[PDB]
């Protein structure tokens, strides 16, 4: 074992998934920090140096990283992969970004199995040397992920399917929703520059009263005001953040890809009172 392939992933959903797959062989970093907002984040000489030091870098396309594309014009000789190819998106509904592939898919378990998939044949094609590392690996993580579908769709199960409305900030739990069967309710599409104006804020507050909709959520990467303004105008609890956008820090309670379906699910169903 001379130096671990390298490999750098636009932000840290894929980096844990991808270490899962790369176990020892291969070391995996995320451009984007914890907590940074990753749909129009601004990168850095920094973020270059780094993709220019890898083996390999990885992106979620579906236009997720609005960034990612102009970025990568300023790289050489790095070769990169999408890791959500195969996977059937579901549209965005409505404002300036309507109609394009929402990029949130991830939060669907079953969604989880392409992306390491994907992953895998892309650390196999570029790393050939390693490839029954990055197989076997790949087939112990894809037997976590397809495990964990059971117990969250019959937590989920629980709450009623009439009152299954799942009311966030951004709209960035669609794949999921359609899983477990929630209706979507949000106060922006998807990030971008309007993010909790008027109307936007006037829509969810009816529906909310109208359907007695008993909770309402933020996410981890993007401002809690929006929701618990919501919140306060309606009969709702702020049922606190869920994590889509980013993991935690390593040293935080959200430190894995597992760790945020999880806690995402959890926190879910504890605003509904389980
Ligand atoms: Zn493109
Ligand atoms: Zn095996
Ligand atoms: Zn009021
Ligand atoms: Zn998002």
């Amino acid at each position: 074992t001379a130096k671990k392939f390298k490999v750098v992933t636009t932000f840290t959903i894929i980096q844990d998934i991808a270490q899962n797959i790369a176990g020892d062989v291969a070391v995996v970093e995320s451009i984007t920090k914890p907590g940074a907002e990753i749909h129009d984040y601004q990168p850095t000489p920094r973020d270059i140096v780094k993709a220019q030091s890898a083996d390999l870098i990885l992106w979620n396309g579906m236009n997720l990283e609005r960034w990612f594309e102009k970025f990568f014009e300023s790289i050489k000789d790095v070769p990169s992969a999408v890791v959500t190819a195969g996977i059937t998106p579901l549209p965005i509904r409505e404002g300036p970004y309507s109609g394009i592939a929402n990029p949130h898919a991830w939060m669907s378990p079953s969604n989880a199995l392409i992306y390491i998939e994907n992953i895998r044949k892309a650390l196999v094609e570029h790393d050939p040397a390693h490839a029954e590392t990055y197989n076997r690996n790949a087939q112990a993580y894809a037997e976590k992920i397809k495990a964990l579908d059971a117990p969250l769709r019959e937590r989920l199960s629980r709450i009623p399917a009439e009152q299954r409305w799942l009311v966030t900030s951004e709209g960035a739990f669609s794949y999921l929703a359609k899983d477990y069967g929630f209706k979507e309710v949000y106060l922006w599409p998807i990030n971008a520059e309007q993010q909790g104006i008027p109307q936007q804020v006037r829509h969810v507050i009816d529906i909310i009263r109208e359907n007695k909709i008993p909770v309402v959520f933020s996410e981890s990467t993007i401002s809690d005001k929006p929701a618990k303004q919501v919140s306060k105008e309606t009969g709702a609890q702020y049922g606190g953040v869920l994590y889509v956008d980013s993991l935690s820090g390593e040293k935080g309670p959200v430190p894995t890809y597992i760790s945020l379906i999880n806690m995402t699910v959890d926190t879910i169903a504890k605003g509904f009172g389980q």
